[PDB]
């Protein structure tokens, strides 16, 4: 299967192992992952976390063709199983200094599951991409502002974390993806960049 190709020691997650629009699978429901996890999964989310740095090292990136992204889940790579990882960086403050922290969040997230949210909605001022839509989709995705999740982590112990600003954006649109949702789902069509006071929206720079 897909999955035996993608934790190979030796393999590479890159663009040529992402599907795209088109392909049934990311319009599948991801199914669950057992617990306790198996060796298969915990490699597979590995292997998508360093996809990620890999992604999101200018150097690396550049050499292997990669878009830099905050963000992954397991449907994407053709693996119909309820695994994310998420890779949100700091941005450099005002005068251009880099973050003192790399990262905001960084986690791989098994059978997450938002269990409550805000009123709020919110969305990035700028819109959203997807590396496997190759096309853009101008438009305000409209997401909770804040959500509360609960999922278990690598080691197999359950947590339940509250999430808001980028990472509640970056959470659910990774969980989406597991449900067969695709951002461009969450735009409204007659009116992309329509708003109300209820919706949040939010510059990263
Ligand atoms: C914001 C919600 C999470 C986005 C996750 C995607 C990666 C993905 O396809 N996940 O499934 C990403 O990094 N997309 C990028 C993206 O939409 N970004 C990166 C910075 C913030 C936002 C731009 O508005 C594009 C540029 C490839
Ligand atoms: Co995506």
């Amino acid at each position: 299967s897909a999955q035996d190709k993608l934790i190979k020691p030796s393999h590479l997650i890159t663009m040529d192992d992402i599907i795209r629009e088109g392909n049934p699978t990311l319009r599948a429901v991801a199914k669950e992952v057992s617990l306790p996890l198996c060796d298969e999964d915990i490699l597979l989310g590995e292997k998508m976390m360093q996809f990620l740095k890999h992604s999101q090292d200018p150097v690396m990136a550049e050499k292997l063709g990669l878009r830099a992204g905050v963000g992954l889940a397991a449907p994407q790579i053709d693996v119909s199983k309820r695994i994310i990882a998420v890779l949100v960086p700091n941005l450099p403050d005002k005068e251009g200094n880099p973050p003192k922290e790399a990262y905001s969040w960084q986690e791989v997230l098994y059978n997450p599951k938002i269990v409550s949210h805000s009123v709020q909605d919110a969305a990035l001022s700028d819109g959203e991409g997807c590396l496997s839509v190759d096309r853009v989709v101008e438009g305000y995705v409209v997401r909770h502002a804040r959500v509360t999740v609960d999922y278990y982590d690598k080691e197999g112990q359950q947590h339940r974390i509250k999430l808001k600003g980028y990472n509640a954006i970056v959470v659910q649109h990774e969980i989406d993806h597991i449900n067969g949702v695709l951002f461009y789902d969450r735009i409204n069509a007659k009116n992309p960049f329509e708003t109300k006071e209820e919706l949040l929206i939010l510059d990263l720079e």
